[PDB]
């Protein structure tokens, strides 16, 4: 696998937070397969289903000062070039501003729109820009699930992204899409008409093939998914 681009990080601390959820998926992606194979079954609990965070929407425009995403929230990220990030809530009267912090990696500093900070003022105006193409976060009930895009990673045969509830999505050329969560036990497929579904992995790799979709060559992905990881963990 060659990177033809990624998004440069420069915190060893955030990096090290990176690397440990690849290798944590990673882990588990082949735990799921050694279930598979030699038939172990967990005394834990089986995952509860639950949909992920995914990335519905993005663009890697060179001369706009950043690269932009939409989630499923319909929140829109701007990822700056200087590692930074505003995350503009769907509500659109609330943001977060993200940036590096020597003891967590990130810090997202609460905003409303309305009440803009001057420092930002440009920042804002970027984000203004990606709405309309388009169209860490404490405990509060309306921000619990927030999620941003830590690092994004562009291969010939997949786009990988890394999200920061340590979901990973994985955007094939033939436009079906996998998000892999729960530590690598849970996968969501995600059709080529967006029809989403979720699965525990295991049961997927018994199925042999996500269901509905045998066109997916699921194996050949979740090969590719382990490569991405892998190659990523080692950052
Ligand atoms: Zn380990
Ligand atoms: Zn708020």
């Amino acid at each position: 696998l060659i990177a033809t681009s990624t998004n440069v990080i420069k915190s060893e601390i955030s990096l090290r937070i990176l690397a440990s959820e690849c290798h944590l998926t990673l882990n588990g992606i082949v735990e799921a397969e050694a279930q598979y194979k030699m038939g172990g079954l967990p005394k834990s609990r089986l995952p509860k289903i639950k949909h992920p965070m995914i990335v519905t929407k993005w663009v890697d425009y060179s001369n706009k000062h950043g690269f932009s995403y939409q989630l499923s929230t319909e929140d829109i990220g701007v990822l700056f070039n200087n590692g930074t990030t505003v995350l503009r809530l769907a509500d659109a009267e609330e943001f977060w501003y993200i940036s590096y912090d020597d003891r967590e990696g990130w810090v997202a500093s609460h905003y409303l729109l309305s009440e803009k900070p001057r420092e930002l003022s440009r920042h804002l105006e970027v984000v203004d820009f990606f709405a309309k193409y388009m169209k860490t976060f404490g405990r509060e009930e309306y921000h619990k699930d927030d999620v941003f895009l830590r690092r994004y990673t562009r291969y010939k045969p997949f786009v990988m992204f890394e999200l920061s509830d340590g979901t990973f999505q994985f955007n094939f050329k033939d436009h079906h899409k996998m998000a892999i969560s729960d530590g690598g036990k849970l996968v969501t497929y995600i059709s080529p008409s967006h029809e989403s579904t979720t699965y525990p992995l295991v049961e997927v790799l018994k199925y042999g093939e996500i269901p509905g979709y045998p066109e997916s060559n699921f194996r050949e992905k979740l090969t590719l998914i382990k490569e991405g990881l892998k190659q990523k963990s080692t950052i």
